[PDB]
């Protein structure tokens, strides 16, 4: 409890292309990197040798592997994977010295789901059953891990934006954050659900309905890039960070992250972003704000930044964008999210993301969505 020194450090990544954890499956072990994405809930790894993969899982390998017999088809907006469902034996080397009896899906064929040039070969669902493919009744790694261990049931993200991080499974780590946590109720247990009760830039608010902040739903999700907002609110979020910084111009696709921007080797002019979370106690929320560092996103294989924030039909999203000014904490035992400033957090001179709290906040649950 509390140090967790052998489990720090232990993501790595590339920017644009996520943080992830070494991982080994079956017997003898079969070392893999794994997509870190609190936004899903499956164990996926490649299983067949597509071209873009260093490594994948081979089941024939293994003399611990079990096969359930069973075919999963998963599409998304872009991208969609087939595979074979199965339960093998897992461990995580930089994680707790323990070993579990996980669900897999071998992904026999993908299309769009790999990125060509990324360092890892699936992805590991740290979210709920309920979103779970084909169906609730496919344990989560999580769920097993904590069902076949002494591990307590929560895990905490500190991604620093070559990129690295740590993922402390199981506990908390104070050196990773200072002052103090923050914590938000997870609405419901499927996607990692919040609810944000108030949004302002450059400390004036949208005085939107708090319901539009909200619709349909906002979660915390380490395996999205962007920070992503309804249309209606991204709207008015642009309108007003356009209106803070206007001492410069940029052209109008740079707002819809169609085109990008460069200076060479003007942070002053973008104004922070503050998200007031529902807290813990009747009326009282906190409030997270994050830095321009986080929103503009450097793009090399071209000083060239992306916008990052980008509008949505799926609801808010806190992706990577918003993650790596915090530590953050996945406290399922008390089915709540904390926030902390980040130890590791790209910051200047002039102002650093921050998380202060109490603030009165009145009708907060007529926010949520139904
Ligand atoms: C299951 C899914 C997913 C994420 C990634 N993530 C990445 O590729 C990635 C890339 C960069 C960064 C960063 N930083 C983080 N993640 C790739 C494939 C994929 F299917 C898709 C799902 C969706 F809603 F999109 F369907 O969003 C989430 N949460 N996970
Ligand atoms: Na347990
Ligand atoms: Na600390």
């Amino acid at each position: 409890r509390g140090s967790f020194v052998e489990m720090v450090d232990n993501l790595r990544g590339k920017s644009g292309q996520g943080y992830y954890v070494e991982m080994t499956v079956g017997s003898p072990p079969q070392t893999l990197n794994i997509l870190v994405d609190t936004g899903s809930s499956n164990f996926a790894v490649g299983a067949a040798p597509h071209p873009f993969l260093h490594r994948y899982y081979q089941r024939q390998l293994s003399s611990t592997y079990r096969d359930l017999r069973k075919g999963v088809y998963v599409p998304y907006t872009q991208g969609k994977w087939e595979g074979e469902l199965g339960t093998d034996l897992v461990s995580i080397p930089h994680g707790p010295n323990v070993t579990v009896r996980a669900n897999i899906a071998a992904i026999t064929e993908s299309d769009k789901f790999f990125i060509n040039g990324s360092n890892w070969e699936g992805i590991l669902g740290l979210a709920y059953a309920e979103i779970a493919r084909p169906d609730d009744s496919l344990e989560p790694f999580f769920d097993s891990l904590v069902k076949q261990t002494h591990v307590p049931n929560l895990f905490s993200l500190q991604l620093c934006g070559s990129v690295g991080g740590s993922m402390i499974i199981g506990g908390i780590d104070h050196s990773l954050y200072t002052g103090s946590l923050w914590y938000t109720p997870i609405r419901r247990e499927w996607y990692y659900e919040v609810i944000i009760v108030r949004v302002e830039i450059n400390g004036q608010d949208l005085k939107m309905d708090c319901k539009e902040y909200n619709y349909d739903k906002s979660i915390v999700d380490s395996g999205t890039t962007n920070l992503r907002l309804p249309k209606k609110v991204f709207e008015a979020a642009v309108a007003s960070i356009k209106a803070a910084s206007s001492t410069e111009k940029f052209p109008d696709g740079f707002w819809l992250g169609e085109q990008l921007v460069c200076w060479q080797a003007p942070w002053n002019i973008f104004p922070v972003i503050s998200l007031y979370l529902m807290g813990e106690v009747t009326n009282q929320s906190f409030r997270i704000t994050i830095l321009p560092q986080q929103y503009l996103r450097p793009v090399e294989d071209v000083d060239c930044y992306k916008f990052a924030i980008s509008q949505s039909s799926t609801g808010t999203v806190m992706g990577a964008v918003i993650m790596e000014g915090f530590y953050v904490v996945f406290d399922r035992a008390r089915k709540r999210i904390g926030f902390a400033v980040s130890a590791c957090h790209v910051h200047d001179e002039f102002r650093t993301a921050a998380v202060e709290g109490p603030f009165v906040t009145l009708d907060m649950e007529d926010c949520g969505y139904n």
